């Protein structure tokens, strides 16, 4: 039986809905942990060792422990499923990682994760084809009326605005602009000056912080602008099995519902 690695919880899931234990498919981010700087560990080093295939998010995710995926099975290659999304940068910079909080995207990590299983194990080729497309359909079928709602926004309340820029390529799939604290959990004095400029300049009403970030700067910045605090958005990590999003197609239903629900 095939084992196909995960670098974190959003893919493992993914590919999880894809292969239906057609495979193994282990993750090396667990929810909770952080994708942005996580410490490989021995029992990772086993995980490793045994994945017939790697799946990354790419957009320099996992940069900073890339190097362990190192000294692997002869014949494992390592898939970035953001092929084909256009980056966004941070700034001619580096890149966003956060593509997967979008509903196009969402298809396009799907059939990236279909089209790695299937060259993987040729002979469920008919069984991950049917599998992405359930699965897609039941991410559509989710998300699509949560985007009809948000669709609904005057253009001059097309903001989100979040403490990590966690929300770029949602911004850019809805067509909303994204304002926020800092890139990349991982600060700046001026990156929270502007936001603060720009809210009072544009009237913005909420600001969002997220699941592994301090709520501080958001509540800082909502004050000062006499906005709200939005509360918490799930964005870097599933939440735990009894929390509200444990897995990718809840991740994205429970975010993207909070966001719809500040924004009306």
């Amino acid at each position: 039986k095939k084992v196909v690695l995960s670098s974190f919880s959003i893919i493992g899931d993914i590919t999880q809905n894809i292969a239906k234990d057609l495979v193994t498919v282990t993750t090396l981010v667990e929810a909770g942990n952080d994708s942005h700087s996580y410490q490989v560990t021995s029992a990772d080093a086993i995980k490793i060792q045994n994945a017939d295939l790697i799946l990354c998010n790419g957009l320099h995710l996992e940069e900073t422990y890339m190097k362990y995926f190192t000294n692997l099975k002869k014949g494992t290659k390592i898939i970035t499923v953001t092929d084909g999304i256009n980056p966004i940068g941070v700034s001619d910079s580096e890149p966003n990682p956060h593509a997967w909080m979008s509903l196009t995207n969402a298809m396009i990590y799907i059939e990236n994760i279909r089209k790695a299983l299937t060259a993987l194990d040729p002979s469920n080729a008919k069984k991950y084809e049917l599998n992405a497309r359930e699965y897609s359909e039941k991410i559509r079928n989710s998300i699509l009326p949560l985007k009809t709602r948000i669709e609904k926004v005057d253009p001059e309340k097309r903001w989100f605005v979040t403490s990590e820029g966690c929300l770029v390529y949602l911004a850019e799939d809805f067509g909303f602009k994204s304002l926020y604290l800092w890139p990349i959990n991982s600060r700046s004095p001026s990156m929270m000056r502007h936001a603060i400029n720009q809210m009072r300049s544009h009237k913005i009403k909420f600001i969002f912080s997220e699941s592994t970030n301090s709520d501080q700067p958001a509540k800082q910045v909502a004050y000062e602008t006499n906005a709200s605090y939005g509360g918490v958005l799930y964005v870097d990590s599933l939440s735990k099995p009894d929390g509200p999003a444990p897995t990718y197609l809840d991740l994205l239903r429970f975010s993207l519902t909070k966001i719809v629900d500040t924004l009306f």
